[PDB]
């Protein structure tokens, strides 16, 4: 019994991370294979970041500038590539600590775990989602850019998140391993708001099935919604809407507890409405929404890698 | 910017951990250099768990019916002893894996991160802290026992924690490494209660400074107090009283914001007495006391191992 936000083990990660230098800029990279992927603005000054152009700014880089750490030893950079917000360095000696991997690009409420960095270095490890409107809620310290965000499933990395840029409101954005970024951000030093963060709701449906499990029911009401009447309340609250797609895949968890989802749904907009009253729920004030349905049941079953 | 609940990378502990099976029950150990550590509740029945004598069982136990598995490979048990709650069972091989390591017994109020681990299996890492009334809140289901609990300096994991129990209220109770309990808890299924779970006084104080560290100042107020009429305060809502020890550890945090320990208490007192009327604070709908002074200082630094 208990419910924590867990991270994913991170040592298969941790083997990946290496330190680019690119004259005086020095963030983290990830190697895989022969391949060491980071940030392209690793070419750029401070001044650089206000108005970058980025093939121009490439033009003057050649392999041996690109300077590339394993712990204590060097690598050596044989070509070097930009694709789309990332640099791909070639280097003459695949990892040898490389993980079965993919690269996947997510969707907003997916959640996954960041490994931060800095120099090259593992700092820490937590858990996070993408947002809704495609910023994520990290810790990252000058220095920790090319930190990585990634999924196992048994034996096999998914990296998802490479890290890039704080928006002025310290919210982060960043790409997925092929250098695009989640959302409408541009690595660049300007004005980017991000939209309404919106909450959530199939992965605040799935916590409050974890709470059941775990025994936090004082919630549970005699009442029932449906989708539609539902999705007013969430408008309201700047909840997702709730779709058909989200009632199936709760669908486990219903099954599991015998509360079907639109009693779940109603328990919800009871607390949407009514508020929490000082009350808590699986030791936080607030209704949690860093869960998936999958975190759930894999965290309630034991799932290992 | 940002602050997260953050965990150690677990890759250096996940090299040492391995499964112990003992007739029927299966749970998780340690192996460090040619040592593999474990509850010694592997050797009971669910019968026996009712009112072990644990001499008296381990009698009837020899080397070779401790079956002990790093991954795929099986490894040879050439002697094995008991120390106060734990087993440690002597292999014929050192693991390679073995990082530079201690054993330390935490006090309450000190934080560390768990690896959940199944079968031997890794299944996730998260943060805890041992509470005043030593307990920790975890999330450990069957099989997850020998699961330890750890923190890291550079190079060095200093190991704290193994799992060993869940009280019948849903928290969790273990040993240090040498076996010996934290709390009056024992290895036997029967009625232990907890004590009180007071709130971490200083590590609230910490948390408001990382608060304040990044952007979230709203609970600054224009007051003060003092140690004993903070106290006072501390009795009423099962706080831990602030001693000056506690005020000098809380120095650094200080003296980088400019904001002055009492000063900051004041301002707990205020969130105490009249919460927090419905805002957040770093995400947080109440008081968090898991990160301790050391940690915000380390997080809000970028220090890496």
């Amino acid at each position: 019994s208990g419910f924590r936000k867990m991270a994913f083990p991170s040592g298969k990660v941790e083997g990946c991370m290496v330190q680019v230098t690119c004259g005086t800029t020095t963030l983290n990279g990830l190697w895989l294979d022969d391949v060491v992927y980071c940030p392209r603005h690793v070419i750029c000054t401070s001044e650089d970041m206000l108005n970058p152009n980025y093939e121009d700014l490439l033009i003057r880089k050649s392999n041996h500038n690109f300077l590339v750490q394993a712990g204590n030893v060097q690598l050596r950079v044989i070509g070097h590539s930009m694709q789309n917000c990332v640099l791909k360095l070639k280097v003459d000696t695949a990892n040898p600590k490389t993980p079965k991997y993919k690269f996947v690009r997510i969707q907003p409420g997916q959640t996954f775990s960041v490994l931060a960095c800095y120099n090259g270095s593992p700092s820490g490890v937590y858990q996070c989602a993408m947002r809704p409107n495609f910023t994520i809620k990290g810790s990252f310290l000058n220095g920790s850019c090319g930190s990585v965000g990634f999924n196992i499933d048994y034996d096999c990395v998914s990296f998802c998140y490479m890290h890039h840029m704080e928006l002025p409101t310290g919210v982060h954005a960043g790409t997925d391993l092929e250098g695009n970024f989640y959302g409408p951000f541009v690595d660049r030093q300007t004005a980017q708001a991000a939209g309404t963060d919106t909450t959530i709701t199939v992965n605040v449906l799935a916590w409050l099935y974890a709470a059941v499990i775990n025994g936090d029911r004082w919630f549970l009401n005699r009442f029932t919604t449906t989708l539609n009447d539902f999705n007013l309340v969430a408008m309201k609250y700047n909840y997702e809407p709730l779709t058909q797609d989200h009632v199936d895949i709760l669908g486990p968890l219903s099954a599991q507890t015998g509360i079907a989802v639109l009693d779940m749904c109603a328990s919800l907009k009871e607390l949407l409405q009514n508020g929490m009253n000082g009350r808590t729920i699986l030791g936080s004030a607030l209704l949690e929404d860093e869960f998936t349905p999958f975190d759930v049941v894999r965290q309630c079953s034991g799932v290992t890698f």
